[PDB]
């Protein structure tokens, strides 16, 4: 009828592929706030843009990394800052941020105990990361919902299931870390990850999460991206 009832179109900047310089990279915020975004899209209060940037070859912003939310030309430039957009400027997002302190505290410095670990082989600090796994998991055990508040994701599962990723593809690359089949209710959840299209969307390829640690440790075009989606056990 009139471009009056248009939703809004939310476009999210991503940094890319540090292989192809086209594909999504590997960035927990840009996952974090592409699956937050792709869910509201979903749920049609929005129309979602993701653009990808190759940061060493850059086509406004000035020294700002991605990701960058642009809502109707104004620019979010700290990821602070895009989270609290999202909660409170985008139709969907009190929905989606859910309060729930105890979830906050339960998922806090995952990320750094990955660092730590693919450092070099030690199992006192793959142990360190396990732990906090099995809190996780007990976590989920506990609540049996699909999700880690209830049957619906929030914003702290897009914040837990890109980290899990990089956890299952760095850990094995890296230093033969394996998330153990013991942790029934973890690996249900990402069994559950894998169907989400939120998840498959913007998850990067398992050579662009391994890239990403590589150049971060200085090692080192042609392998076909693949995504690792197994599960050890039956659901
Ligand atoms: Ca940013």
């Amino acid at each position: 009828g009139s471009s009056k009832f248009d939703v809004p179109e939310i476009e999210l900047i991503i940094k890319a592929s540090t292989i192809d310089g086209r594909r999504k990279g590997a960035c927990l915020f840009c996952q974090e706030y592409f699956m937050d975004l792709y869910l509201l899209a979903e749920l049609k209060t929005i129309s979602l843009k993701v653009t990808t940037v190759d940061m060493q070859k850059p086509p406004n912003f000035e020294a700002t990394h991605p990701p960058i939310l642009i809502d109707n030309g104004l620019a979010i430039l700290e990821n602070e800052k895009i989270e609290r957009h999202i909660m409170k400027n985008i139709p969907g997002g009190y929905n989606l941020f859910v309060q729930d302190k105890e979830v906050a505290t339960l998922i806090e410095n995952l990320y750094v105990k990955l660092k730590l670990m693919l450092v070099k082989k030690d199992e006192a600090k793959n142990n360190a990361l396990l732990s906090h796994l099995r809190k996780i998991n007990d976590h989920l055990s506990a609540r049996n919902t699909r999700f880690l508040t209830g049957d619906t994701m929030c914003c702290f599962d897009c914040e837990l299931m890109p980290r899990l990723q990089h956890i299952r593809v760095a850990g094995k690359y890296f230093v033969d870390f394996e998330i153990p089949t013991h942790l029934t209710a973890l690996w249900r959840y990402m069994y559950h990850m894998y169907q989400l299209d939120a998840f498959t969307q913007s998850c990067p390829a398992d050579q662009d999460i391994i890239n990403h640690y590589k150049l971060q440790q200085s090692l080192k075009e042609l392998e076909t991206p693949t995504f690792t989606t197994y599960i050890p056990i039956d659901i």
